């Protein structure tokens, strides 16, 4: 079997571009997850449409890894840009992922850390470097750092500040990345976030998100398609 | 073809009583999850030790349903008792589960609701009724109602107050019940929470938990054993 790239998006809109380019595409529904398998530019792809949130992402990534057994997982889609300088369309790549809504400090764990897991899931160095390299060659504005996940859509300066008080270096926020990373950590599969900004996570985040989710999916998908051509075996 | 009962606990202490009563026992490790298969009093059992939290419970429950295909799922273990009158060792049965830490109200979803999911997962009425029948039959103190899950160990009166402000009827809090319910909902498998109080989720919760987690595991597991014997 040749290399198989795993790609995960939460919403239909986040996987629509990659999905519509796959040939010999098969569709398998497992509980709340839809897995597409087929080829893009002669490369085997397993594309997961998980649904929104930590548990939907965990169900779908578990089903993806058990059914398609991809060699790596790239989390594509939209994200809230919390770091200064981020604009809608900008690419955000994860160095690491942490939950902004997990708290077992009552037993000495670091904030965001769940028992039996590292406080931070370290993203795959080689995938993250490839994403930033392809992004620079494409001339796409790109930023690399901490992605914080939680079962919340961040839509206020107060909520942004609460997250920054716990995770000062937080670059982007979304609702599945850390959950996908936890599943990939547990199955020992290389993982990286390659998303694009749809909003600033502030009081105008819901309007911005509705207006720029397509842009974020297009910019995110263009970088992932570039990574697909480079990843061979 | 014979009925297979799925049982889920997050911690080793929450599943050890049931693990130690299984015969013809096999052990399978899938990622962060441990699944024991075998029998208790001649009944087929699939027992999952998932690990703590929503994602660990989701990985584990997904693996459990795909591997063992149990006919139902019972979540055993401990919980913070927030409803008035709850004492360590009391049984809490779920009528429904809701995330106290989910918020997509920015798009008009109900507080605690994730898109493509009901705002609350309705527990299986026949399993909850059986749990309350068996509990009352053994003079076991029992309360039935809303269990709220979150990736947090509740350890202060303020955190309880904020959860109660969002979910006024919250009876108990824990970290996996709603995640297991979401997986069981997605796979269309009947589900119910049958846990026991280890603390009050207040400033003393961590110390109480350390002393009463074992009592909670013993009372929860004792009731799940009564359920196993009656199910068919
Ligand atoms: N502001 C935000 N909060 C959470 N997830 C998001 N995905 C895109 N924007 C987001
Ligand atoms: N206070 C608490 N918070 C979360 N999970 C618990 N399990 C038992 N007690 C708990
Ligand atoms: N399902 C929502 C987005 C939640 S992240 C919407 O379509 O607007
Ligand atoms: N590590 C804790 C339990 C996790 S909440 C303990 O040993 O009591």
């Amino acid at each position: 079997n040749a290399m198989k790239i795993g790609i995960v998006g939460a919403m239909a809109q986040e996987v629509e571009i990659l999905k519509n380019l796959m040939t010999e595409r098969t569709e398998t529904r497992v509980a709340s997850a839809v897995i597409f398998e087929g080829k893009i530019n002669g490369k085997d792809i397993a594309l997961l449409q998980s649904g929104i949130g930590k548990v939907a992402a965990a169900i779908g990534t578990t089903a993806l890894l058990q059914l398609a057994k991809p060699d790596c997982v790239i989390n594509t889609g939209s994200a809230g840009g919390v770091a200064k300088g981020l604009k809608v369309g900008d690419i955000v790549i994860s160095d690491e992922t942490r939950y902004h809504d997990a708290d077992v400090t009552a037993f000495g764990y670091e904030k965001g850390q769940l028992p039996a897991n590292p406080a931070a899931f370290l993203s795959d160095k080689k995938l993250a470097d490839l994403a930033q390299e392809m992004a620079e060659k494409q001339g796409q504005s790109v930023k690399r750092g901490l992605i914080c996940s939680g079962d919340s859509f961040i839509n206020s300066e107060d909520k942004i500040a609460q997250i920054q008080a716990d995770f000062p270096n937080v670059m982007g926020v979304e609702m599945e990345a850390t959950a996908i990373a936890q599943v990939c950590y547990a199955f020992n599969v290389p993982f990286v976030v390659v998303r694009a900004i749809s909003d600033g996570g502030d009081g105008k985040a819901s309007i911005s998100f509705e207006e720029f989710l397509p842009l974020a999916a297009k910019q995110s998908s263009a970088l992932v398609l570039e990574m697909i051509d480079r990843l061979s075996s």
